[PDB]
């Protein structure tokens, strides 16, 4: 790998395989309760804990991919410092949500989605650069010099 | 990023945003479900209107990444064009496909599989260049001139 | 794409290649199972046979993206070679896992956490360069 090119990546890799070790996390509280009961088959339905677990990952897991997406594409069509923040934000976000779809009554987190600001902000700087690429494209060549 | 490389790319970028926003519908009209479905916390079950968009939802979320990777693979693996085009139609059948999904409740929507064609045809174009790749490696570097005694 | 380039990563679009296959074939066995027993949503735990598959598949793409994640940052970020290996692995534990989640009557294979070595491993790579980097850029 290019040095200089792995240097302009290094954020959204680190934050990248931020996400992908709390990923990893949130994929183990599933496994507590699977466990702590009759979930040797794996029952898909444990109960109150375990539902409320399955339920909180399988809810991250959905957002995961569409997630990756504009952080890279906000990476690399535009700044790979914001780009990687953001994409910092949303791994606290997705922390404090699967948090508090643990459970114990009340709303807990009655939402599928969550952090739409930063996965619409980091879809923005996608939109952005590649806007400003056609730009760069046309505008940005003619610019004749007949110096002649 | 380097302006060439980017514009070689830009496509399937476009195409990826486009469906990176028609994700962010379905999962919302997701939440119209688990709304009216007056529930507390929200579970994968209760309701017919947000059974059948949960599992509508949940179908589409499966197809995302077996998608993207043909999508690129054969975007950057053969042709950016195509590739970019073939994965645009994808984003029609998904929205076909999901719309179908719960509103007709007529036997001849359901199902979780939404456009083989596509993903199988993206998948020849990258195992088109991959294959391809091979033989420029291979039989590209020849040129039986150096028989020139 | 540039020759030299593709050279460097054709492996890890190999594997990725093979993955996405298996992956439509996990994606085949659902289908059967909501045939033979037909269903509109398929959201409460039914037949034990297609509730016993749409299980597996739904545990295996969950793990695809965190998985895909680590196959590339260990492939970039260090040797697309032993990457582009333990990737190849992560597809034969997932046969074996997707497999036995299945069978009948038999202890059908719990915990959809599978594979924690590779990711772990591959995830290291990348944990790996991403290090050795920032050296390259300092001494
Ligand atoms: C980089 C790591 C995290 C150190 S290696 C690793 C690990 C890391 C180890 C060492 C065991 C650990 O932390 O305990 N655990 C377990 C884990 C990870 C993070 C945390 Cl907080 C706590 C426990 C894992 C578990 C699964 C796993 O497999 C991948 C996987 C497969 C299916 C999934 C389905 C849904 C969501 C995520 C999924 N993830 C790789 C690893
Ligand atoms: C342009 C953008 C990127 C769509 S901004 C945005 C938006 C745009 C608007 C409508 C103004 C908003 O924020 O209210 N909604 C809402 C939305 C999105 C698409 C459409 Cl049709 C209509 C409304 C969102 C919702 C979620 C969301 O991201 C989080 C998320 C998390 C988990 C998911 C799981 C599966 C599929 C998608 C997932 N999306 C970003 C945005
Ligand atoms: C490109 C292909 C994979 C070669 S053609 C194909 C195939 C191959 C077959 C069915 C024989 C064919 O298309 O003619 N199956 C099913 C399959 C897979 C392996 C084997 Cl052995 C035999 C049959 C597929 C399934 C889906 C599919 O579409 C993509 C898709 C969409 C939704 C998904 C949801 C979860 C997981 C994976 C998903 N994959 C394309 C194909």
């Amino acid at each position: 790998m290019d040095q200089e090119t792995v240097g302009n990546v290094v954020l959204l890799a680190i934050v990248t395989l931020i996400s992908v070790v709390q990923n990893g996390f949130f994929a183990h509280k599933v496994e507590h309760e699977s466990r702590t009961q009759n979930g040797r088959s794996f029952q898909r339905t444990g109960t109150l804990a375990f539902e409320r677990v399955y339920t909180a990952n399988q809810n991250c897991v959905d957002a995961y991919p569409t997630f990756l997406a504009v952080l890279w594409s906000a990476g690399l069509l535009c700044s790979q410092v914001p780009a990687a923040f953001a994409g910092l934000m949303y791994l606290f976000v997705r922390q404090k949500y699967f948090v508090g779809y643990l459970g114990e009554r009340t709303q807990s987190t009655p939402g599928y989605i969550f952090g739409k600001r930063i996965i619409l902000f980091l879809f923005l700087m996608s939109v952005a650069g590649i806007f400003n690429y056609y730009l760069i494209f046309f505008f940005g060549s003619d610019f004749e010099n007949y110096i002649a």
